[PDB]
């Protein structure tokens, strides 16, 4: 009955092994250990040729100038398309053109157009987008929710948000990261009935670390199923378990994700290499 499921999923998995492009997404470093586990994991997964890596900005952080070194690096280590994350948050429409001048001259013509958060303590992506495409022809990503975004009116402006920030020229959607499946199939289905002609790249948290996923999930309005609670419960002091049940969980979905058409993976590396590398292993991307 569930057993040629399972062996189909797996071979048809097996045959799908080179046709499949990942991107990993890293955060600026704050202590020196953590500046040296970046560059390995950096190593690590270069050798995997991902079709680009992006790093993280930080509303008010003042640490554009962490974000645009790291790029820099990326851009000299490996020679790896590097694609920053540039936001509309402490700065004036009159500076980020400048920034993307800058940006492109250095060879980064690839960027992902946020918003970025600061809530009650303006100049919307799709404006952002708009800015960047007539600054130059930059590849730019955009943000997706498939669980909405938590300060939407609803989940059709939402969708009518993404549809805008592709209009104004956006290529790819980047999605928050899901622990429910159906929810990003019925989103994908949604952007093209709604006319968004964008592929609307999965986002993929391997979880490690329940208890800071729990955290990320609650802030981003992402439903941490039923199942997944019970399948982390009782794993707190156990890191090598939890490292297994969150591959698995990830290698399950990804294996799911890649039957139903997805070709194109964005992983949250978290700056760690390991569960990333081994879940792109099982999609046949491999040195
Ligand atoms: C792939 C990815 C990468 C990320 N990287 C970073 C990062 O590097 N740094 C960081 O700080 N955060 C990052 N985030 C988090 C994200 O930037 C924040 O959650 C932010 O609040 C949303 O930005 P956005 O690009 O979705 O903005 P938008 O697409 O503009 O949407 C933001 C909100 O505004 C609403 N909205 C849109 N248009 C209007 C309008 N005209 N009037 C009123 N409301 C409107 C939307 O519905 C939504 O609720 C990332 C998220 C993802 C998925």
């Amino acid at each position: 009955f569930h057993a040629s499921q399972r062996d189909a999923l797996n071979q048809s998995l097996a045959e799908v092994q080179g046709q499949i492009n990942v991107s990993f997404e890293f955060f600026p470093p704050r202590t020196s250990e953590m500046e040296q586990t970046l560059w390995n994991s950096i190593d690590r997964l270069s050798s995997l040729k991902p079709k680009f890596v992006s790093v993280t900005y930080g509303a008010n952080s003042g640490e554009r100038d962490r974000t645009h070194s790291i790029i820099k690096g990326i851009k000299d280590r490996t020679g790896l398309e590097a694609a920053p994350h540039l936001t509309c948050i402490d700065a004036t429409p009159d500076e980020l053109r400048t920034i993307a001048r800058d940006y492109w001259n250095n060879g980064i013509r690839h960027i992902v157009a946020l918003r970025g958060a600061l809530p009650p303590g303006e100049m919307y992506a799709s404006d952002l987008v708009t800015l960047l495409k007539e600054v130059a022809d930059f590849d730019i990503s955009v943000a997706a929710y498939p669980e909405v975004h938590p300060e939407a009116k609803s989940a059709q402006a939402d969708l009518l948000n993404l549809k805008r920030k592709v209009d104004a020229g956006a290529n790819r959607a980047i999605t928050q990261f899901f622990f429910d499946v159906e929810s990003y199939l019925r989103f994908r289905d949604r952007c093209v009935s709604a006319g968004i002609d964008v592929e609307i790249i999965p986002g993929i948290l391997p979880v490690s670390n329940f208890k800071q996923a729990k955290k990320f999930a609650d802030m981003t309005n992402v439903r941490i199923p039923a199942w997944m609670a019970q399948m982390f419960d009782g794993l707190d002091d156990d890191a090598e378990t939890r490292k297994l049940v969150g591959a698995n969980i990830a290698m399950d979905m990804v294996k799911i994700l890649s039957r139903e058409g997805v070709k194109d993976f964005h992983f949250y590396t978290l700056n760690r290499a390991e569960m990333s590398y081994a879940i792109c292993h099982t999609l046949g991307v491999r040195p």
